[PDB]
């Protein structure tokens, strides 16, 4: 507390994206010391464009980026490509039914990349998909931030600021 | 805490230029929430230079850099180039012809990028060229300045002082 | 402000790696101040799978690096290797009998770096080695974090925390001037 | 608690090096306002090794970096190189007559970059030179730690720090 709620958004002519980080999660241990428990990531939504210079959010998806996953956009050369693949049913018998990726590739230029996102729900034959182009700079913003970000969604800083004034076994 | 007045300048023959970040700002919102409302950006600040290098920041310039003009900055490369317009009248009153253009483009001998901002406005005859060069030095200097004010400007900071334990 | 455990973990077929920061000491003097005595750095564990998913942390293999290895992950580049040696006082009038050696190199694919932890004891006949591939993502990931630890690794944190309100070679020379005029 | 003494070292066949931030200067306005007055810098102390494992630091040398001349270091290449003359009587009377060169050039195996440290001073005819190699590795971790301390060399944190809840100018 205060409590503030931010994200960056990148608005273009077919859809919108809001990029927000989420915190991680820790759990007790003895001494009154904590563990993390469960690693911060950052959420993605995106929004198809509606009626001129505004957005149905109504009609949003959202796709979460774990550190690793972050970890492929801030290494992601001019040219390259990746891809992520989410289903919360991988490995159970109805895996398949429901699930979303997300791709991002270089546009045909090479001005940029493409943020592309598929959404499949079988259950009511949903077969969305929306994709937003982001510039250099715009990349450049979202690697920078990424960048920041990282460390504390893994807690690191929580962990170096006990490093104030206030090798151990024969390997 | 108390204010304090930043902003690294670089001096050269013919001008001045200094540079300020200038925080984001805030909505208030319900249960002791907030909401960002408007990111933060850098100032820029030219200055002719006016005798004996001295500067007049009488007739000074001013640009400011939003957060995806400052991320075509640090991803500039040694022969890259970018272009920034910017006009108030970005055409819901008039056409608008008081513009200002900043360009950013590698110098000559290949020893960093130069500054250069135009301004001008049919209201007061007015049409100034402000150039100041900027070395591979110098530059490092603004881009590690740059990533670092970055997540500032978009309140990212408010957000992760909360990443933490209860 | 409690004290917190972390650490990021890389999970695969064969093996398993978590990365830890660990915090450099200080040393008291008089003046009212502290002195840094000995840098922090990043301890490696390694454990071997036992199952789906499932670690032995019985039998892990522990690694540290100094901020100068930190260094050597930090700028290796696609095709680059390093290699680190620990062993309880190199030379000394005893070297001991056992040693450490983690390689880090490339991938034949060339989509990573793989991560190779070689125990060796004489003492016993115990001669181990945990190997683990590291995606380009996720050594991206340890560079970031990385670069994010050194400086409070170095304890530049608490130095540059005092930088807060109450250029001449003027500060080269122990101020002994009156060597610069005749 | 309050202030304490950090400084990244490093130590060679025949030198040692060790390098430490140096905080800015503020000063006060009638407004009730600070000023950033004075830049912080980083500090480098070069000593000649007093034997084997030692290291003379009663004959260390200091060279101080400005926050530009950290800018060249920290952007330079594997195969770039970089050069800085201070001179304390600059702009007086006799200049040119004592100073300080730190050169700073990659290493033949393309395997780092060595600081080299000149000091001369005519008026008493001295003339002390100090090498030292400084690997790939070594070299990371000043540009980590350069790109840390920067923003704090300038007072920007003393900024974003109220940037809190509690094209315009254009």
């Amino acid at each position: 507390t205060p409590k503030v709620f931010v994200g960056y958004s990148i608005y273009k002519g077919k859809a919108a994206l809001t990029v927000e980080p989420r915190s991680p999660e820790f759990s007790p241990l003895d001494s009154g010391a904590f563990k993390l428990s469960r690693e911060g990531m950052v959420m993605l939504q995106f929004a198809p464009a509606a009626g001129v210079r505004q957005y149905d959010w109504s009609r949003k998806q959202v796709f979460s980026l774990s550190v690793t996953e972050i970890g492929s956009i801030i290494s992601l050369g001019t040219k390259d490509s990746c891809e992520f693949f989410h289903d919360p049913n991988k490995g159970r018998s109805d895996e398949g039914r429901v699930r979303k990726v997300l791709k991002v590739e270089p546009l045909p230029d090479g001005s940029g990349h493409f943020f592309n996102l598929s959404v499949q729900n079988k259950l009511i034959n949903l077969d969305e998909n929306i994709y937003i182009p982001v510039t250099k700079a715009e990349f450049a913003v979202l690697v920078s931030a990424f960048n920041f970000v990282m460390p504390y969604l893994l807690g690191w800083h929580t962990a170096v600021n006990s490093f104030k004034p206030e090798g151990a076994e024969l390997e």
